[PDB]
């Protein structure tokens, strides 16, 4: 089994740091903000061996046809914001609508991720994030790429959401 996972969200929220924790087991400071890359990892989740193919998105805000078709191959999406950046939380709606648009579907596996939970300078309350996730009908996972809090949980929860979708 293989799952195509895509990590989206505003610049600086920790998409690259979360991905590199999952894949390479270390915390990277100031990874080049412009680099989009992909990684594969073999995991066991609830007894099922699978390959996670993870796209760590980056780059300019552009909407080419090639970009839509490429994003459309994603089976599940992490919607990442940082808990110290209210604008990144406000931007979650945008990324969700673009995912719906390219997938031509109201039911796309997604997980809301509030990253940088190790920082004291919080501006987005856990209750606001839980309420947003409830409104979308998706899970909310608190993470820190720095301490590895919630990292496996975020990705594995997204796989569980894909499996639920495939059962419908
Ligand atoms: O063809 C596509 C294209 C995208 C797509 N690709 C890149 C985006 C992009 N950048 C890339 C990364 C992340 C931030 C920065 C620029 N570096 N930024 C935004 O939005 C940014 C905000 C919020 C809205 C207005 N702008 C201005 C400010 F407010 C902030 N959206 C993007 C975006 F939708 C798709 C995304 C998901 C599903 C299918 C897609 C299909
Ligand atoms: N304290 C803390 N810093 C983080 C966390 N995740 C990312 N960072 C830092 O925030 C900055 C932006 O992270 P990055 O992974 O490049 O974000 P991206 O633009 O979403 O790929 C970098 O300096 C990271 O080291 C986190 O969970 N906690
Ligand atoms: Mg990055």
């Amino acid at each position: 089994t293989e799952y195509k996972l895509v990590v989206v969200g505003a610049d600086g929220v920790g998409k690259s740091a979360l991905t590199i924790q999952l894949i390479q087991n270390h915390f990277v400071d100031e990874y080049d903000p412009t680099i989009e890359d992909s990684y594969r990892k073999q995991v066991v989740i609830d007894g099922e061996t699978s390959l996670l193919d993870i796209l760590d998105t980056a780059g300019q805000e552009e909407y080419s046809a090639m970009r839509d078709q490429y994003m459309r191959t994603g089976e599940g999406f992490l919607l990442v914001f940082a808990i110290n950046n209210t604008k990144s939380f406000e931007d979650i709606h945008h990324y969700r609508e673009q995912i719906k648009r390219v997938k031509d579907s109201e039911d796309v596996p997604m997980v809301l991720v509030g990253n940088k939970s190790d920082l004291p300078s919080r501006t987005v309350d856990t209750k606001q994030a839980q309420d947003l996730a409830r409104s979308y009908g998706i899970p909310f996972i608190e993470t820190s790429a720095k301490t590895r809090q919630g990292v496996d949980d975020a990705f594995y929860t997204l796989v569980r959401e894909i499996r639920k979708h495939k059962e419908k």
